[PDB]
């Protein structure tokens, strides 16, 4: 595949929220989401599919970052370069895992977290995927209202801000079934 745009907000100061059908790897924006675990390691589905697409330049820039900035602490967000990719960076972030306490509210402040770390480097463009709701086993709809909830509320409050385009890129049929069934 493949790329379908299939909801489009506008955020506070008019920023665009797109809600995307395409494999997240092939994205070029400045920044990907890797929904990964407090060892950085890169067996989740998003994992999966960048390792892929990006082979063991991809593998080796995410142990390069694990070296330098030892573990992921819970909510963190950190960012290795998009090597073997079409995005320039990867932000990494510490998926809470579904049934965990407090795990809904982890997840807003790991998109939140995301987001600043973009935000940071001046970053005009950046995709999240459903985080949470592959193998950390949050529902798929519960993952996703939190993810644009969280989103939403970052471009509230936050003054500028150089993000101009935020993707939430689903993939997987039931995530864009329930996705497009109920909206
Ligand atoms: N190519 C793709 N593009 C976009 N989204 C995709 C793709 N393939 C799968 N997805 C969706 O990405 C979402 C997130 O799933 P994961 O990447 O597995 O992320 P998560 O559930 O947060 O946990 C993965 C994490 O990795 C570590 O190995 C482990 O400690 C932890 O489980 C799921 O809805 C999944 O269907």
């Amino acid at each position: 595949d493949g790329f379908t745009v299939l909801s489009t907000k506008s955020l506070f100061l008019g920023q665009k929220l797109q809600v995307v059908q395409a494999d997240i790897a092939s994205i070029d924006s400045d920044a990907v989401v890797h929904p990964t675990n407090t060892d950085f390691y890169i067996g989740g589905e998003v994992g999966n599919t960048l390792e892929k697409k990006g082979g063991k330049e991809f593998v080796e820039a995410v142990l390069e970052l694990r070296k330098k900035n030892g573990p992921l602490e819970v909510a963190g967000a950190a960012v290795s370069a998009g090597h073997g990719l079409p995005a320039k960076f990867v932000i990494h972030c510490n998926s809470p895992v579904w049934g965990a306490d407090k795990c809904e509210e982890l997840l807003e402040k790991t998109v939140k977290n995301c987001l600043a770390l973009a935000d940071d480097k001046k970053l005009k463009s950046i995709a999240f995927p459903s985080i949470g709701s592959g193998r950390n086993g949050f529902p798929k709809q519960t993952a996703a209202q939190l993810i644009l909830k969280a989103i939403s509320s970052y471009f509230v409050s936050t003054m500028s801000s150089s993000i101009k385009t935020v993707y939430f890129v689903l993939f997987d049929s039931e995530s864009i079934g329930i996705y497009v069934q109920e909206m």
